[PDB]
């Protein structure tokens, strides 16, 4: 499984555009013209969608605001939509990769049935890709100096 | 070339469809009508199957939901498909759920190639793909599914 791809195509094509937006702004402006200085990204790794009905964050969703951000890349103009939520006067993007929603969907779905009774040895292969993609996302943040705008968590450690 | 995810939806999903098909002889329409020649088509697509500009976008709501229920190991068990029916054979058709996170990488981020690249991670994730088809195929003719199972990557149709 293609783990440290698909973190690099998530990082490079929403989280550091985002963190540009955050940078070149000085914080996240929500509609009504409130500048937050404190913007900061919080990536959540879940276990089954968030869309099961057996999820922790099956609610939590629908208090998101969307907002379109734009920001300046390579000195061309470029636009990204994130989903926010403010707390404690700080302003919160906050994202479920949807580049990990097919492992959800076996973790929801498919491993649960355990037909051939494998399912804890393919879970645990599936686990330690989500470990992978946490890895490299982290790497990567370090790498451009975001690593204080991004914080990765893993549902597990909640 | 094997795909952990391939062996978790075939082990849950496709075999399960083929232990309904060999046991009832075939998947049965709401009419009673017993469909002996059912067979089980699966598409690995490039885009989302919500993508507004795939092909599949507008195919999938054509689909019927079934329980079909069997035997494995001496316990009852069922599992719920989505099938069609054309020109007189039944399909249960699937575009496996567990490639979702790559179909949304190829519609939803490698367009944007902030960093100029998306042509290199596209192939690398690809791969994901042709590991998932040899993957499924290999455990199809393990079993002697292979004749009720054909696995279509959007690639060659």
């Amino acid at each position: 499984f293609p783990s440290s791809t698909l973190a690099a195509v998530y990082y490079e094509n929403f989280v550091k555009p985002t963190c540009l937006h955050i940078i070149q702004n000085g914080g996240i402006q929500d509609d009504d013209g409130t500048k937050y200085e404190n913007s900061t990204i919080k990536i959540i790794i879940p276990q089954k969608l968030t869309t099961d009905v057996n999820s922790q964050f099956q609610t939590l969703k629908k208090s998101f605001q969307t907002k379109k951000l734009t920001f300046d890349y390579l000195g061309r103009p470029r636009n990204i939509d994130v989903e926010t939520l403010i707390q404690d006067g700080k302003l919160y993007v906050i994202d479920f990769p949807t580049v990990l929603s097919g492992i959800n969907y076996a973790i929801s779905n498919l491993l649960p049935n355990d037909f051939n009774s494998m399912s804890d040895d393919y879970e645990l292969i599936l686990n330690r890709e989500f470990d992978r993609f946490i890895y490299t996302l982290n790497k990567l943040a370090l790498r451009d100096g975001y690593n204080n705008l991004i914080t990765v968590i893993n549902e597990k450690d909640i």
